[PDB]
């Protein structure tokens, strides 16, 4: 069930899934519709679901990782697609071999240096590139 803010923006949560507390390498996943493109894992908040809980759930489903939830980075809008995403830091401590989206849609995952994550997100996902600005 999709959920919405009072202005009709779809509510989403996502994590920047870092390898370590150094925050030098981040895990991106393939686009579901265009698997040659990379995205930051994330998705819709469920009814009454805390954003931090949604963020951790979506990372598990899409990227097959678990770890230590860190700070809220910020709340980011995509004006064209009308969605508003809470973005958290997650320090990955568990990498699972088989995960929901690998089994169901063959979703891929890959580690990127921050500068390279920004580069591959810029063309189709410039708001997700902007998650790393600070
Ligand atoms: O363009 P499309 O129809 O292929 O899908 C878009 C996006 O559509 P939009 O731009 O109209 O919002 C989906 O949102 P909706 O239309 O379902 O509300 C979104 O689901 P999401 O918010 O993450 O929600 P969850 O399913 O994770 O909860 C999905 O991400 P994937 O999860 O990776 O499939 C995106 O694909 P892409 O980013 O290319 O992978
Ligand atoms: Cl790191
Ligand atoms: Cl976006
Ligand atoms: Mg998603
Ligand atoms: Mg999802
Ligand atoms: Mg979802």
């Amino acid at each position: 069930t999709r959920t919405y803010d009072g202005d009709g923006y779809k509510k989403r949560a996502a994590c920047l899934c870092f390898r370590s507390e150094s925050e030098e390498e981040v895990l991106l996943v393939s686009s579901s519709r265009h698997p040659d493109r990379w995205i930051v894992p994330g998705g819709g908040m469920e009814p009454e679901e805390e954003p931090s809980v949604a963020a951790v759930r979506e990372v598990c489903e899409e990227a097959g990782v678990k770890g230590t939830l860190g700070r809220l980075v910020g709340i980011f809008e995509n004006q064209e697609r009308k969605h508003r995403t809470y973005v958290y830091v997650l320090i990955v401590t568990e990498v699972l071999e088989d995960w929901e989206d690998s089994v169901n849609i063959g979703r891929k995952r890959e580690w990127f240096k921050i500068e390279d994550a920004i580069k591959v997100l810029q063309y189709h996902k410039p708001v997700q590139a902007s998650y790393f600005e600070t």
